[PDB]
């Protein structure tokens, strides 16, 4: 049993902002972003509302204020991946500046990967909606797109992680050919989560049918062979862990 | 995606007694309720630390010095109705204190009270043997309460899975089966685009065709059963 109600989302944003004013990334903070990433999870309400409350700013200004609070930045990102999950609501991330934050955000080893891993699965579901959607200029597509192709292999394939998933689905619909570098990260995302969490993540996958993607991503001539790779590489532990 | 680690737990019954010392129910307080709620959602660590955090003891003390706070009543009773779904957890409910409070709060909608026979149906999935109130005079009460509620009133709660409440639809005790039913009925009768997926999702359908045929359970169970069913379908 639960309860998400977008009061909830307000009252966390103005305590942040109240925090912000005080100069104090205390444990409170962190504990208001990392709510908001959990109330955020699959509910498209909350993150319209988080969008609707002066959220972006807050994040940017503990971005600002906050430069090395790893664990702060692991959840600011992690409730902006479930807000870049709701697609009619991603035309309000095409700003030149939210884009360029996401990207300067590749490289951050603030809690191991969960950063980077974060932005680039927020840029990985932007670029989902295909290129006519980005009417910025600066920074470009293919920029960015080099750059995530640099993070997706700066990560330990064996890294533990900070990050739960209850459902696979946001990534598996990542089965397209309109951006392969965004299948490519969702394919790295199970891979790594079942190398490092079978037990967890291969029942889940199995259950949502990822193996019946993976396997279409495999048996693609357009699909780039190195996700071809990975793919018959999550399949293979997949398959291991079944039998 | 979503994490919750149990380090966040401690927090809010840190910050609960410093407002609860002060005694001011803020919106802060009633959300760290909320949040306590949430985060044990399918999460028995995280009760089994909000027990260990004398959680149980602010549950009494927020009861008494905020006593028509409804929504913090709300958050309050659904948490426990989530610690106890935890078979390992429950012997930790039974002191006849707890039991008192429970039954004898067996409110915004049903919220309060069907929390309360949600955590009494649970206790006694267990049996009669792990009672060590009276357990069939909260029986009665708990059919009361389930008399009492109206089936189609709206409601501020949120199911992920049906799964808590489809594993005491059993023969251990009758009322937990009726309970089920009846919050199955309640939420496809009034919710159904979305619930009736998440009851089919888990096979429920054979288990409520069972219940039809099931010599321990209630005629009334079985009438909201096959109702059920047939909702399910339309």
């Amino acid at each position: 049993t639960f309860l998400h109600k977008m009061g909830f989302v307000v009252t966390m944003l103005k305590l942040i902002q109240k925090k912000l004013l005080d100069k104090t990334c205390d444990q409170v903070m962190e504990f208001s972003w990392s709510a908001l990433w959990n109330i955020t999870d699959e509910t498209p309400d909350n993150c319209e509302m988080f969008l609707n409350f002066n959220g972006m700013k807050l994040f940017l200004d503990c971005l600002k204020e906050f430069p090395e609070k790893q664990e702060l930045h692991r959840n600011m990102l992690g409730l902006l991946g479930n807000v870049a999950e709701v697609k009619e609501l991603r035309p309000q991330l095409m700003t030149s500046q939210f884009i360029s934050v996401f990207s300067n955000l590749l490289e951050s080893k603030a809690d191991g990967i969960e950063v980077s891993y974060n932005a680039c699965g927020v840029l990985s579901h932007i670029m989902f909606d295909g290129p006519e959607a980005w009417g910025v200029c600066e920074p470009q597509r293919e920029e960015v797109e080099e750059r995530m192709w640099a993070a997706i292999q700066s990560w330990d394939i064996n890294s533990r992680r900070n990050i739960n998933y209850r459902s696979f689905e946001p990534i598996l619909r990542l089965p397209q050919g309109i951006s392969p570098v965004s299948q490519h990260w969702a394919t790295w995302a199970l891979y790594n989560l079942v190398s490092v969490y079978p037990d967890k993540y291969c029942p889940l996958l199995i259950k949502e049918g990822g193996m019946p993607l993976l396997r279409d991503i495999i048996k693609m001539a357009t699909a780039r062979q190195e996700t071809k790779e990975m793919a018959r590489k999550v399949i293979e532990h997949c398959s291991n862990f079944k039998e």
